[PDB]
This record gives structure tokens, sequence and C-alpha cells, in this order.
């Protein structure tokens, strides 16, 4: 690989402005350049994308903008030679952030204080709901970047740790650490379960009735990972039923979620719109990792985050 | 002083039902009795209330179940002989975390999102909106337990800390801690200005027009001390003007906040009614103090939180 060019996607557009993201790879030592729905790609060509175009199999290189790939046809860029990599690593801070938030907002009350403020209304909670996160249990479920970035924090709070990944090896300030075979003895005595996962094949529908059940009446689900990981119509009942008494929800089967969703109208549910990892400089951070790259690719050395 | 007997004033019941905290006494090695609003005091009375009654003063001792007794005339018990505790020491990790909450709430926008949830709407952030609170700085006004309690939640999120209190003295935690006369100098570059001092004389009006020119544009205010403490006629016309972004406020000068007041209606001011110290335990809390406090009177030692 001798990359000449890095076309820029206009499906960038989704997550930032395109123009930020393009100053800010200014100085690379090849051109950038806009790129549109329909433009033809060739060797030295890296592209920078949202979503896939079969016209990408025709550059060297592929970045995703996204840490998940779940859209992406990996098989396909294998058989066609073309390099994936995508941005896993950048969104720790920003969705362990918004997890922190969604966990405190439902322990201090604040959404149903903020719903009383639409009402000028000074409502009391009963003495009983207010509660602190120190010493309440939470599971995340999936203990990589996004992961890792809840557990630091819920830990900073002082919340008992516990959690699920692929490999079941140990993850600093996880105290316990299971395998996905194990989900149910992880989520059954946790106030919060965190879902951070990628969609895969062994992912897909994870989090269904049998885990509501499992789950403590008093717990809520937190999903910043993507919406088929749950199976949104037993979300659904679930909650209707009281078993488990809340959620918050960042990802969804369908995005936007229908303004008909059931989800939107349960009090101690959050709806946030994918936007756990939004931040002002997003353009910068995943400008990094391209930069990176490019140094990899002129050195001869592996390319961080492969994907295939 | 030898106490025979604990009463416990019905104003208790604003912040924790009585029968709890009744129950949670009951091994003071004297009987514990609830107090109507005419009661008669003497010689060997201890009282546990929320609010002062002139009546209290011909008891012994009156334990103040609050952190903050500006309500209470403490020179009238001074003159008068009889003792007076608070409760300050028991509300660090409940304010800690509420007000982390209103931080993380302010950084990932998610007030804006439950707004939005009431619409059903799938309202994106402008772009530039979301941020992180790592690497951003907060100046804490007081640095006792409600100080250090939000503290070292910010200092754990990888917040730069600053701070101000009477003494000067240092505090863990607080990369710089500033006297009173030197507040303006301590505000100026911190996009968030938590207050957590008592109403004294000194602090009534400190925060007030000339502050709010002094803060950031970008910067909001988080009042979980007093109303008082902000010349809340200033704050609206600060925040109607831009001086400052927005605000999260527990307290205010007249409280329930009355429904024609301006703060309501403020997309970027969270409202919260005086519950950022809630918590199911109070009881529990509070008891612990008296415990202490019964022990010391014993063995003849100083009091804890004595006033006068
Ligand atoms: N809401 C949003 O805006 C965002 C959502 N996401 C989503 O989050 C996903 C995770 O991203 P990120 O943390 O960067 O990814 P990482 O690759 O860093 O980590 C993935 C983690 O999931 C674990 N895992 C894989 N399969 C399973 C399973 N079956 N059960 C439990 N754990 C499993 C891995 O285990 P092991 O450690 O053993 O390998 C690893 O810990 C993305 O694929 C994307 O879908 C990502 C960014 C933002
Ligand atoms: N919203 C709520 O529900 C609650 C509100 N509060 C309020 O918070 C107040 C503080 O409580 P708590 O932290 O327990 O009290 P503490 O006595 O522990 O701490 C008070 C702090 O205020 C500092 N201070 C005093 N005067 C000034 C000033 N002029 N400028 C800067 N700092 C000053 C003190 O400084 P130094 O240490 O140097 O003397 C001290 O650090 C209470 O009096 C009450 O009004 C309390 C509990 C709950
Ligand atoms: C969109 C950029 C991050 C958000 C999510 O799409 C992801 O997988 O990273
Ligand atoms: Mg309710
Ligand atoms: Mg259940
Ligand atoms: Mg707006
Ligand atoms: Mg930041
Ligand atoms: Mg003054
Ligand atoms: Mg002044
Ligand atoms: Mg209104």
């Amino acid at each position: 690989m001798h990359i000449e060019r890095l076309a820029v996607d206009e499906s960038v557009g989704r997550a930032m402005p395109p123009q930020r993201f393009i100053e800010a790879l200014s100085d690379l030592g090849v051109p950038v350049e806009f790129a549109g729905e329909d433009e033809q790609f060739g060797p030295g060509d890296a592209v920078a994308s949202f979503g896939h175009r079969d016209a990408f199999l025709d550059a060297d290189w592929v970045h995703c903008i996204r840490a998940g790939y779940d859209e992406f046809p990996v098989g396909v860029y294998e058989e066609a030679g073309t390099y994936l990599t995508n941005s896993t690593g950048i969104h720790g801070t920003t969705v362990g952030e918004t997890v922190a938030g969604y966990m405190l907002t439902f322990a201090r009350r604040l959404h149903a204080y903020r719903d009383a403020q639409h009402d000028h209304a000074w409502d009391l909670p009963r003495y009983e709901e207010p509660f602190t996160l120190a010493g309440e249990r939470v599971c995340v479920v999936g203990l990589g970047t996004l992961g890792r970035g809840v557990v630091d924090r819920a830990a900073a709070l002082g919340m008992e740790v516990v959690g699920v990944r692929r490999s079941g090896d140990p993850v600093d300030n996880v105290s316990t650490v299971y395998t996905p075979d194990r989900l149910h003895e992880a989520i059954a005595d946790a106030r919060f379960v965190v879902l951070a996962t990628p969609l895969t094949d062994e992912t897909e529908g994870m989090v269904a009735a049998p885990e509501f059940e499992t789950m403590r009446e008093d717990a809520s689900l937190v999903n910043v990972a993507r919406g088929p990981v749950v199976v949104e119509s037993d979300l659904v009942a679930a909650l209707d039923s009281g078993d488990i008494a809340g959620a918050a929800l960042d990802v969804f089967s369908e995005e936007p979620l229908p303004e008909d969703s059931p989800l939107w109208d349960f009090e101690d549910v959050l709806i946030t719109p994918h936007v756990s990892a939004a931040t002002s400089k997003y353009h910068e951070d995943v400008a990094a990792l391209i930069r990176e790259n490019i140094e990899k690719i002129a050195t001869g050395d592996e390319l961080t985050n492969r994907v295939v």
C-alpha cells in the first residue's frame, strides 16, 4: 500500500461536519478530498466513511468512522483485498460520562424533577425513591472501550462493578468478570445492567424476556450498544409488567425511534437519540486515527483497528 | 449536663418519616418521644428538630437535623445556655452525586433530550453543544462536607478543580484553594461554579451581577447551598442576558419556588426541589450523630458539630 489520496465520503455528515473533518486532516502529506455517492476509487485511494458503498472495494483502504462496523460486509472486503479499519478506542470518555449521567439521573431522580419543571410543580419524591450509586451494583456487558469507560466512572463513584466479556479475563476496576454463557449470574444482583457489546451473530437478541425475568425488579437496563442486542418488544413488555424498573436507551431497532413507540412514554425510561458518544471534537478524534494509520502504512507496520 | 429524654420535634417530618427516625434512636439509654408544636421543655431534655421554636430554649440541647442552621437564632441560644448542634458531615455523598449528575446532564445534554422525549422528537444537539467534563474546570465555593463530596467526584471524572474556603487551607483533590477575597479570580476560568457555603452574614448575596459578569458566558452556576447566597433577580437577569449559560438550582430565596418565577422556564436551568441531599437512609445518618453526642455528654467530652 502506497496512499496517494484520502477521500472523505459524504456520509460522515451523519456524525460530524465534513469540512471541519477535512480541515482537521490538512497536513497529512496527501490530498484530502470530499467524495459523493457517485464516485470511483482505485489504487492509492484511502476512504473515510460512516456507511459502506460497493465502490469503496476499488480503494486500498476504508476507514469506518464508527466503532460499530456491523453494517459493513466484512467478508466482501476480505475477498476484494481491501483493508477495513474502525474507530474503536475513541468513545470511552463520552459514553462513560453519558452512562454515569444516566445512572446518576436515576439515583438522584433528576428526570422526574425535569418533568416537574415543565409543570412548575414542586413535587417531592417518596422517601424511598432517591438513592446513592455508592454501594450499588452495576453489571457491564462488554468490557472494551465503551465498557471500560463506564466501569472506570462507576468504580470512581463507589459502585460495585461486575461484568461480562467474550474472553472472561480480568479487567481493571471489575471485581468479577464472567464469560457470555454466565450472563444470568452476572446480571442477577445488579441495580444497573449496561450493554456495551458489538452487534454480532452471538449478541443479537441477547437481552430478551428471560433476562428481564432474571434482572431485579428495581433494576434499570442501559443500552449504548446497538438496538438489536435487545428484543425491543420484550423490553416494552418487561417495563409494562414491572419485571424491571426502567431503562436508559441510546440505540434502537429502528432509528429514529418511531413516534408511536411505547418507549417514549415510560417515566423511568430515558430516550437519547444515538448521541451517548457525541462530542464537539469528534472530527479531531477520528482524524487522529486516520493520521496514525497513514504513518503505519508509510512505515510498513500493521494498521490500528484492522477489521479485515 | 445529664440528658434524661430525647424529644423528636414534628418538623423532622419535612426531611424523613418521624417513625423511621424514632425507631433508629432506640438504643440511646434515654426514652425517645415525639413532640408536637405545643410541647413544654425543661432540664434534662434534648430535642431533635428541623426548625426552631422559642420553646426549645428551656431544653438543655437542640440538635438541628440539617447541616444549615441559618433559621436558628444562635445568639438567643448562647444567651439562654441551650446547646445547639447541626448535622454537617452526612450529606457529602448525596450532594456530591447530585452535583456530578447536574454537571454530566449539562455536558451530555440529557435535559434537552428529556424535553424532546415528552414530544417524541428525535432531536440531535447542535454539533458544538455536547462536551466532556474530563479536562473542564470547576470552582467549588465552600470546601466542607458538601464541597469535598463535589470535589472528590469531579476530580475522579477528570476535571480540573479549584475552590474557595474561609481558611485558605489545603483540601485533598483541589489544585488551588482561594480565600473568599479572591472569589473573582477563582471563578473566572471555570466551566462550572458550585456553591456549597453556609448562609452567613458574609455569604448572603455573594453571587450577584458582578460575579455573573466575571464568570464565563459558557459557564453554569450550581447552587446547593442556600438561595440567598445568590441575588436571585440578578441571576434571572444574567440568564436573560447570556452573562452565563445556565444553572442547576436546588435552593431558592423562597421555597417552594413560586410558579410565577421565571427560573422554571429557562431551558438550561435545572430546578430541583431542595432534594440534592435526599436519601432513604437519612434517619440512620442523623441518628448516628445523635448517638455520638449522647456518648460524649456521658463521658463529658466536647460535642460534635457544636454551634453554641
Ligand atoms: N451509542 C453509541 O453512540 C455507540 C455505540 N457503540 C457500539 O458499542 C460497541 C462496542 O464498542 P467498543 O467498546 O469500542 O468495542 P471494543 O471492541 O473495544 O469492545 C467490545 C467488547 O465486547 C465484548 N464482547 C464481544 N462479544 C461479546 C458477548 N457475546 N458478550 C459479552 N461481551 C462481548 C468484547 O470482549 P473481549 O474483551 O473479551 O474481546 C469486548 O470487551 C460497538 O461495536 C458499537 O456497536 C460504539 C460507539 C458509540
Ligand atoms: N441543598 C441541600 O439539601 C443542602 C444544603 N446544605 C447547605 O450547605 C451548607 C454547607 O454544608 P456543609 O458542607 O455540611 O458545611 P461545612 O461546615 O462542612 O462546610 C462549610 C464550608 O463553607 C466554607 N465557607 C464559609 N464561609 C465561606 C465564604 N464566605 N466563602 C467561601 N467559603 C466559605 C467553610 O470554609 P472553612 O472550612 O475554611 O471554614 C467550609 O469549607 C449548609 O450550611 C447548608 O446551608 C447542606 C446540606 C444539604
Ligand atoms: C457515530 C460515531 C460513533 C457512534 C457509533 O456510530 C459508533 O459505533 O461509534
Ligand atoms: Mg412518582
Ligand atoms: Mg426481573
Ligand atoms: Mg437547543
Ligand atoms: Mg472535556
Ligand atoms: Mg456582603
Ligand atoms: Mg461581589
Ligand atoms: Mg414553563
